């Protein structure tokens, strides 16, 4: 579908600690969202269960780059009886000094995820020994929101 860029993040889930850790690592080949410029990307994470947004986090903003590096870690309290139902939604947006920020693209992993998104989630569930990083193709916001609704 649309060439919007790719996002790399790691996942780890430790049931005895009830802790899900998501590290936003880097993105690549992001779409330009500023006329006569590049983009000023930041990343949002939503933790969702049953269509309800339970937690939200945001990375810092990187100026003028289509290939940002973050290495920003976020942790979430998720008990073992809930982990199978959660969705981790990752959105890359372009910060604008004036007006609304511009969503570049979005992806989710977790309950009801598909393809490489499901694979990453499954790998996390099987291997709490270490964080597992994987790249993900960004999709247009409208498409992902439809799959989450
Ligand atoms: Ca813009
Ligand atoms: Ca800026
Ligand atoms: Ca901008
Ligand atoms: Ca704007």
């Amino acid at each position: 579908m649309e060439k919007l860029g790719d996002i790399c993040f790691s996942l780890r889930y430790v049931p005895t600690a009830g802790k899900l850790t998501v590290v936003i690592l880097e993105a690549k080949n992001l779409k330009k969202m500023d006329v006569g410029g590049l983009s000023d990307p930041y990343v949002k994470i939503h933790l969702m269960q049953n269509g309800k947004r339970l937690k939200k986090k945001k990375t810092t903003i990187k100026k003028n780059t289509l290939n940002p590096y973050y290495n920003e870690s976020f942790s979430f309290e998720v008990p073992f009886e809930q982990i199978q139902k959660v969705q981790v939604v990752v959105t890359v947006l372009d910060y604008d000094k004036i007006g609304k920020n511009d969503a570049i693209g979005k992806v989710f992993v977790g309950y009801n995820s598909t393809g490489a998104e499901l694979r990453h989630w499954s790998d996390m569930l099987a291997n709490p020994r270490r964080p597992i990083a994987q790249w993900h193709t960004l999709q247009v916001e409208e498409e992902v929101d439809a799959m989450l609704a």
